[PDB]
């Protein structure tokens, strides 16, 4: 664990953390895709061998001792606000299964379901709370990443605001 687990907020490219592992924003069919997903086929080729998963879950592969984590956020073009929402969240919980099992000290994150899988709506509020009922009771340093500016201002507030 971290001496004093925090969450903190960067933007920059995720395939340039300072983290132990990486959570790749994936798609359930194991591709290169887009955005974060582009970055990390880039970065860590080797770790999409069998990456495939279904929406709402998380698969781990190696890149040599580097676990890139293969989280499948939901598609917000084709569920429904509902169902997208509890998938949403089930992609969280299982992040943070795989975190605490690899025993990491830290992990890079980004927004699931904010860029391509959004279905053209403002998510970062709905997709970070999300995040922190997952990983609030993990002992890992959390570093989420963003492109933004005015994204990573609302993280930093939503940080702050519970410190
Ligand atoms: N300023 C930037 N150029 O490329 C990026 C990729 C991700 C986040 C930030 C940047
Ligand atoms: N949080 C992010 N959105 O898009 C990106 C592209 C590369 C790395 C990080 C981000
Ligand atoms: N959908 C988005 N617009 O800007 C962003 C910055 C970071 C992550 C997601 C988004
Ligand atoms: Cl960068
Ligand atoms: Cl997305």
């Amino acid at each position: 664990g971290a001496m004093a687990p925090s969450y903190r907020v960067k933007r920059m490219d995720i395939a340039k953390n300072d983290e132990e592992c990486v959570v790749n924003a994936a798609n359930p069919r194991g591709l290169p895709g887009d955005g974060v997903c582009k970055a990390v086929y880039k970065k860590w080729p080797e770790s999409f061998k069998n990456s495939a998963t279904p929406v709402g879950t998380a698969k781990t592969v190696m890149c040599g001792t580097y676990p890139v984590i293969h989280a499948v956020g939901p598609n917000f073009s084709n569920y429904t606000e509902s169902e997208g929402d509890r998938e949403l969240a089930a992609a969280y919980r299982e992040v943070a299964k795989e975190v605490t099992r690899l025993g990491v000290n830290s992990v890079a994150i980004p927004l699931l379901s904010t860029g391509v899988y959004s279905g053209g709506k403002d998510r970062l509020t709905q997709s970070l709370n999300h995040l922190f009922t997952a990983m609030d009771s993990t002992d890992a340093d959390v570093v989420i990443y963003c492109r933004d500016k005015e994204w990573e201002k609302k993280i930093s507030e939503a940080i702050q605001m519970r410190t």
